[PDB]
């Protein structure tokens, strides 16, 4: 996160950690036993990472839970990326607190002008790199259709919005892929892509995580 600020420990229950042996992408629980991710963050091997603020210091509240089954989206395209959303399963259940919660799946997709919160580890400089340890927070538009399509001529699908700053400063980063973007009380977006990070004229995209609803919704029902 470019240009945020530190959440506090714990004041984001749905935000996991991704670890391969080190921190690689964020997610978002859903249930007890399903997190959400981008597909771009697949592979083999995962430790999912709840209750987490300093990722590099154990400080109480964490649980630590192996992946039995990833899942990513049939159409997940990895040129374009349209379609980049991934489930993954837990080994078991989490347990969940004021510390470890899930984030509501939305009924409807948000319009363009509702604030929201994005959050991640990643990198929180627009040139350069720095990785904090603890989760920053931005809180950020969802952006016109028709400004998305104007900062990215021919590569915003059906399935993405902007959301973020056309003034550059503040923006998610590398590192924050596959974290949540909320709304409202409701799980609307998943960090995707962007050209590079907090530029001019360069908003964050997303993954519009209101047309993914069924297919979670019968994933999990089945798996
Ligand atoms: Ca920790």
């Amino acid at each position: 996160i470019v240009g945020g600020y530190t959440c506090g420990a714990n004041t984001v229950p749905y935000q996991v950690s991704l670890n391969s042996g080190y921190h690689f992408c964020g997610g978002s629980l859903i249930n007890s036993q399903w997190v959400v991710s981008a597909a771009h963050c697949y592979k083999s091997g995962i430790q999912v990472r709840l209750g987490e603020d300093n990722i590099n210091v154990v400080e109480g509240n964490e649980q630590f839970i192996s992946a039995s089954k990833s899942i990513v989206h049939p159409s997940y395209n990895s040129n374009t990326l349209n379609n980049d959303i991934m489930l993954i399963k837990l080994k078991s259940a989490a347990s969940l607190n004021s510390r470890v919660a899930s984030i509501s799946l939305p009924t409807s997709c948000a319009s363009a002008g509702t604030q929201c919160l994005i959050s991640g580890w990643g990198n929180t400089k627009s040139s350069g790199t720095s990785y904090p340890d603890v989760l920053k927070c931005l809180k950020a538009p969802i952006l016109s259709d028709s400004s998305c399509k104007s900062a990215y001529p021919g590569q915003i699908t059906s399935n993405m919005f902007c959301a973020g700053y056309l003034e550059g400063g503040k923006d998610s980063c590398q590192g924050d892929s596959g974290g949540p973007v909320v709304c409202s009380g409701k799980l609307q977006g998943i960090v995707s892509w962007g050209s590079g990070c907090a530029q001019k004229n360069k908003p964050g995209v997303y993954t519009k995580v209101c047309n993914y609803v069924s297919w979670i919704k019968q994933t999990i029902a089945s798996n």
